[PDB]
């Protein structure tokens, strides 16, 4: 959730599209893989992500994130071509990523060779990959907060990972669905991510760019727990008191000491005494390109 505060938006022709098969599918929408010809110069035929809309209200909804998706171009946001309201369904076509939503790639290498392929070295990823990835996420957080927006639900299974290791941030769309234990049902239709929240947002119902910083300690915690479910041995309840009551997630073995005072950083109770995201991403960085000789005795 981006809230975060017709044509700005590019279209494209439906012609030029054509489904392959389906990636994925939400409650709102199917996810296709398709071939999109004449979108980029370079590439006479290229591959694109295709969300198809479900259905009344919602093309004032898909109006809406398409405006917001072209505005929101970064270098690690993920990339909006456009969209097509040639006719029906309404499509949103975004780039491919073809290894899926970061908390799935974390998992397929996790301890535990076979793992390993074109862009990614065998057995689990190594200390320097997973500060790569962490510092790739958080550049992504500085933008936003720079722009001053607000993501209500920064998680691993929100982001995308593509070629060469390329990590951008989403937002889906598919993760209140079969993603259904990471969020905590509120009334009747709503769902939050209780797990990602600071105790300001449990409590008093406040989300800020503060908030987004303890939100994004917890995906370095994902990260470096390599996409375990934060606090899953509690159920949402006692997660609930767990966060309400300043008691924090364990250093993951992986983790360096390092590491994790950055993610304490991000856990300071009050929202104020929290590093800046702008800050955390410095840190983060620093470490992902240093040297294996000091990355080695961390
Ligand atoms: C990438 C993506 C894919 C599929 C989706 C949704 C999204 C997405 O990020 N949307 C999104 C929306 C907002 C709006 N915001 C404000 C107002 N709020 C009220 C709402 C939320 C804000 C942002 C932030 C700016 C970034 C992002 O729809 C999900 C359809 C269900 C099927 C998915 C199946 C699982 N998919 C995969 O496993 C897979 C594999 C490869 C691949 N390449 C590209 C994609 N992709 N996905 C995608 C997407």
């Amino acid at each position: 959730g981006l809230q975060g505060h017709d044509a700005c938006v590019h279209h494209i022709k439906r012609r030029d599209i054509v489904l392959k098969w389906e990636l994925g599918e939400g409650a709102f929408g199917k996810v296709f893989l398709a071939e999109c010809h004449n979108l980029l110069p370079e590439q006479d035929k290229m591959l694109v992500a295709v969300k198809a809309l479900k259905e009344e209200s919602a093309r004032q909804d898909f109006q809406r994130e398409a405006e917001l998706l072209t505005m929101l171009q970064h270098q690690h946001i993920v990339r909006f071509f456009g969209v097509c309201t040639e006719g029906r369904p309404l499509l949103m076509v975004l780039e491919y990523m073809r290894h899926g939503d970061l908390n799935r790639f974390l998992r397929s290498h996790g301890p535990d060779l076979l793992a390993g392929g074109e862009d990614v070295a065998p057995g689990p990823l190594g200390l320097g990959q997973l500060l790569a990835v962490a510092s790739q996420v958080a550049a992504g957080m500085v933008y936003l907060a720079g722009l001053h927006f607000v993501h209500r639900d920064l998680a691993t299974r929100n982001c995308l990972v593509g070629q060469g290791l390329v990590v951008k941030i989403g937002d889906f769309g598919m993760s209140r669905d079969i993603y259904s234990t990471d969020y905590y049902r509120v009334g009747g239709r709503t769902m939050l991510p209780i797990r990602w929240m600071p105790p300001e947002s449990i409590l008093y119902r406040k989300f800020t760019t503060e908030s987004d910083v303890w939100s994004f300690g917890v995906v370095l915690w994902e990260i470096f727990t390599y996409g375990k479910q934060p606090w899953y041995q509690l159920s949402n309840t006692e997660a609930i008191d767990c966060i309400t009551q300043g008691r924090e997630l364990e250093r993951p073995r992986a983790c360096p000491p390092e590491v994790y005072a950055i993610m304490r950083g991000c856990w300071q109770r009050e929202p104020q005494q929290r590093h800046s995201i702008k800050d955390v991403h410095a840190r983060l960085q620093a470490l992902a390109q240093a040297p294996p000789v000091y990355l080695d005795v961390l």
